[PDB]
């Protein structure tokens, strides 16, 4: 495994599980025993090789009348503090994928309540009213209740990127607050996996990993480990950590309108399991968050929308009142900067230039604007990314690398211009030992290969962004029209 | 070509075009004509084959200087009275498709004034404040200023089917408001055309069809009349305005969102040309209709989603001053009626049954409450046919063929029940001559098709529906965790 087409590596079937746990694979049907993992011996008490062996054997006929009971009810059942024929205790994480059944042993805890833990918790969020209080509230609530060393959320980007949107941390660590990573950071099988297992454990990303027998059986076919807790995780990410100076990991997936949004992700300096109730109570967690976050996200965009409608709806009735249209415009352009976010704005209109904030040089205007009227044919108009449009735009890019153009009349060639300093102007951001796969797998390189990938590039233009230029544009038109 | 599979007929390439005027058809570069219409000679004057002389040849040197220049500048540039070599005035609409310009003349109008026309129209409908408003007025003012005898609003379904929303006409004709049409009765080729030609006329449906010089080319190629408004239309469509006593047409297309949401469609009882200024003129009002009602379905969907949250917002404020939350949903389930527009509603908690407006019968609920907590998973659950799911449904499908279910607990199988009457309960709606072709051809055929299209289904659930269901599962759920 080398660190180049980042999305090819099969992490779903790596055949080792995490040494804190032991897995048992069995047929369709849970009548015989086809894998199991080497410590399956060491936890469970039994002795010599156990497949080929039939379940009723292994476990005694006790336990799997109770595991085939719950089988009939691809989400993983999990059976807390199970009696063995021996006598001991395990937590079971049982599940069927295709058409085969694991079964997941580790050692027990009783002494926890997850749906109390959970309630506690989803109390304490029910009640935010904006996106940043929610973000905000949860770090500190999540490292307070489950103690851990640093909190991230981790939210992707357009363009995959992830940022680092909210900490609570240790006062010894270092911050990552406001630093992105690339895309390549978490590849494309990552979260598709990410996307349907929404809570994943490393107890110690320097433990020894146990091998599962067979890795691969006589149809030449590996165990699928998707749904496994136990899944051993990539070296690649593994080395990462240890680099980091992480001894373990929990992250919890955060599923908004049915996509992939972001991550809650957990670090700690020193190993660490989270027993079973705990893990249920935590995802528990992450299933409100993930909810009460995507209302509040579609209560943004309404107030966002109503808020332009209103804007505009001032406008038109100055408009009625006004002989000169142009002097309105004039006097009235910079306004419109409440409408989108933006660094700045400009009239282009009767071949005249007026700006407002972080625009173009005059000079470099009326090539602007003989491009837009070329490409825009009457519609909106928009680009992260100016210099990869018109070349000679790369010298203004640190003022203007964005741009969203409206036409403001159906027949002339004006246009109101809004524009976006390039990314990295609007960045609001230690040394680490490395492993053998080099300097590659540290946060620094990760943010200086981000910085590069966005370089004469500005904040990508929302749906939101279009969707109120849009209205802006049958408004001006339509006003427009009426004065002639 | 006969009535079975209606969008196979290729209706861009029929060889003909309407007698209202001539077209001739030059290369790329308009240096000389390939193909030209039988009816050339009688209307520009010219004798003898046009096909083969030079373009300089058959215009002069005089118009075609202008014609060459206006192509610098797919949209068709419209040149109105143009003075020929010959002394004669013609109305010309030039464009170029697939590598051929194609030059369309008619007689010539001077005595109107397009932009005039067209303000009068707009301003009348911009201050519009509702979809029915506009759509209501837009009939009347089109009908008072184009006097055409019939004008349709005909707004397409989810399924394709049509349905008149509006109309104004003259008193002795019959009326076809709230009728429904299948969608086969506008085939997908035709709505391709409509969504690039924005507006279609045919002066006489009983007109001789002028054929063009060559059909096919020398390469077995035909002449592609996409964007030419000579382009002769369908006979299937012509003998059934035949039929309906209908001589002449003029539709307009209505672009929602880059969709085709409709048709504006003026029906005239003799034989009608619309001049090419009065064209312009209809087909800019078209664009402003289209434009004016996209910002008021955007202003619709936003009140709708807001009332929502208010109306949820109240109910959470109830939910925190009452202890036992299934007396409060036994109370107050009926008021989730103003949420979505239903027939009736219905709440299944703690396997007990509590019905209001038109429901399934009570003992049909538990196979009904079974089968959504099987194929829910904890999501929103709809379907607009019902009977297609659960067979035996079909018996009670005049009370309810469309059912949303919310799921209402994390943990129990408690749901909340919407349901919609079928479609045909909901309908608020003549002797018809035929062709060679059938009784196929007549709007009582049309209306007895679409009636059968649609047995046992109820309206469909609009994405507005499904998205304010499921912020309504994310409140329900969120509140019962809280009292669990
Ligand atoms: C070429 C391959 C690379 C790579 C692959 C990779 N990453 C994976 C997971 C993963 N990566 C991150 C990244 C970070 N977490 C942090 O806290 C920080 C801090 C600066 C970074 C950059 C994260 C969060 C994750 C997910 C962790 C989790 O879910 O617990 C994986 C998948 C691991 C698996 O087996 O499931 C792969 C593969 N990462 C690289 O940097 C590179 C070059
Ligand atoms: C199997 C083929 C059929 C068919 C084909 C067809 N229809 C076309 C156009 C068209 N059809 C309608 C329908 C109506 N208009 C009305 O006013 C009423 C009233 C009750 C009906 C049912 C309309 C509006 C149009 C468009 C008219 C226009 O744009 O002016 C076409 C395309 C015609 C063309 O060459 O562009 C085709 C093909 N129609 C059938 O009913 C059937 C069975
Ligand atoms: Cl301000
Ligand atoms: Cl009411």
């Amino acid at each position: 495994v080398d660190l180049t087409n980042c999305d090819r590596e099969p992490i779903h079937i790596p055949g080792y599980i995490q040494p804190h746990g032991c897995l048992i694979a069995c047929d369709n049907a849970m009548r015989m025993v086809l894998r199991h993992s080497e410590n399956c011996g060491e936890l469970l008490g039994l002795e010599g090789d156990l497949n080929g062996r039939t379940a009723e054997d292994v476990l005694g006929k006790r336990l799997v009348h109770d595991l085939r009971n719950a089988l009939t009810v691809t989400r993983p059942a999990m059976l807390p503090a199970m009696e063995t024929s021996d006598g001991r205790s395990f937590d079971i994480s049982l599940h069927r994928y295709k058409s085969t059944t694991i079964i997941e042993f580790e050692p027990s805890d009783s002494d926890t309540q997850p749906l109390g833990t959970a309630r506690k918790m989803v109390d304490r969020i029910r009640e935010a009213d904006s996106v940043e209080s929610l973000i905000s509230r949860t770090t500190r609530l999540v490292k307070a209740t489950l103690g851990y060393d640093r909190v991230l959320i981790y939210r992707f980007e357009e363009d995959g990127a992830g940022k680092v949107v909210s900490e609570a941390k240790q006062p010894e660590l270092e911050s990552f607050l406001g630093q992105y990573f690339p895309a390549s950071d978490i590849p494309q099988q990552a979260r598709a996996l990410y996307l349907k297992n929404t809570l994943r454990i490393i107890s110690d990303a320097s433990g020894t990993p146990i091998p599962v027998l067979p890795a691969v059986d006589v149809s030449g076919e590996p165990l699928d480990l998707s749904y496994a807790h136990l899944r051993n995780f990539s070296p690649i990410h593994c080395e990462y950590l240890r680099n980091m100076g992480v001894a373990a990991s929990m992250s919890i997936s955060v599923i908004v309108d049915d996509a992939l949004w972001g991550l809650i992700v957990c670090h700690h300096c020193s190993p660490r399991v989270l027993s079973m109730p705990v893990r249920i109570a935590a995802a528990m967690f992450g299933e409100f968050f993930s909810m009460f976050l995507q209302v509040l996200k579609q209560k943004r965009r309404l107030d966002t929308i109503n808020h332009a409608h209103a804007a505009l709806d001032r406008f038109l009735r100055l408009a009625a009142h006004r002989a000169n249209l142009e002097e309105l415009l004039v006097d009235s352009f910079q306004d419109f900067a409440r409408l989108i976010p933006c660094d700045g704005v400009g009239l282009w209109v009767g071949n005249n230039w007026h700006g407002h904030g972080a625009t173009p040089p005059h000079d470099a205007i009326p090539r602007l604007a003989r491009f837009v009227a070329s490409v825009s044919e009457g519609r909106v108009w928009a680009t992260h990314a100016l210099s990869q449009a018109i070349p000679e735009a790369e010298i203004y890019a640190d003022t203007a690398a964005g741009m969203l153009a409206i036409p403001i009349s159906q027949v002339k060639s004006d246009y109101l211009l809004f524009f976006r300093k390039e990314i990295v102007q609007n960045l609001n951001w230690k040394s680490y030992e490395t492993g053998p796969m080099g300097d590659r797998l540290t946060p620094r390189k990760s943010f200086a290969i981000w910085k590069e990938s966005v370089r004469l590039q500005a904040q990508p233009w929302s749906e939101a962004d279009r969707e109120i230029a849009e209205t802006a544009r049958i408004a001006l038109v339509g006003v427009a029209f009426h004065h002639s």
